[PDB]
């Protein structure tokens, strides 16, 4: 198997509204999370369930990539059992998480008009996605301007949330080195 795709994912000119989170199955690959934790662009990464350090030694039998695009201030919701308006009306941790959230400002590029639930009947489900307007005919949707002006906690913000299983099925996603090393 080849390498992983994760600059076709990271470094893709757009990335979705949050209330439209977009899923990515990857497999067959050999994973380089070199990239991350650069501490210069990757401002966020973290992991539940593993060690971000033991990502190199494990196999996966299915990984997928959730993406989508908030505020600063907003990235801190992207964690199990969090509350917020994001947790409740956007994009659902599981409570039983297991992955890793990737995140980085890409304020000066993801610039314009992006979208969010603010109010919903009920709160979201794990991993659910509304893709509703309305509800009686109200809009239903509230919008951000992400601008390059705008302070730091208000800014532009990509995130990644890859969610991977350890169970039976065939190994098909493996960090570098999972012969034992
Ligand atoms: C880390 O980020 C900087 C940002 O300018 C980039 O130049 C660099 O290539 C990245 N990582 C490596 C492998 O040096």
């Amino acid at each position: 198997t080849n390498v992983c795709p994760f600059h076709k994912v990271f470094n893709a000119t757009r990335f979705p509204s949050v209330y439209a989170w977009e899923r990515t199955k990857i497999s067959d690959c050999i994973a380089d999370y070199t990239v991350f934790y650069n501490s210069t662009s990757f401002s966020t990464f973290k992991c539940y369930g593993v060690s971000p350090s033991k990502l190199i030694d494990l196999c996966f039998t299915s990984v997928y990539a959730d993406t989508f695009l908030i505020r600063f201030s907003e990235v801190r919701q992207v964690a199990p059992g969090q509350t917020g308006v994001i947790a409740d009306y956007n994009y659902k941790l599981p409570d039983d998480f297991t992955g890793c959230v990737i995140a980085w400002n890409t304020a000066k590029q993801d610039t314009g008009h992006y979208f969010y639930r603010s109010h919903r009947s009920t709160k979201l489900k794990p991993f659910e996605r509304d893709l509703s307007s309305d509800e009686n005919g109200v809009r239903t949707l509230s919008t951000y301007d992400f601008n390059p002006n705008v302070p730091l906690e208000y800014q532009a913000t990509r995130v990644v949330v890859l969610s991977f299983e350890l169970l039976n099925a065939p190994a098909t996603v493996c960090g570098h080195h999972h012969h034992h090393h």
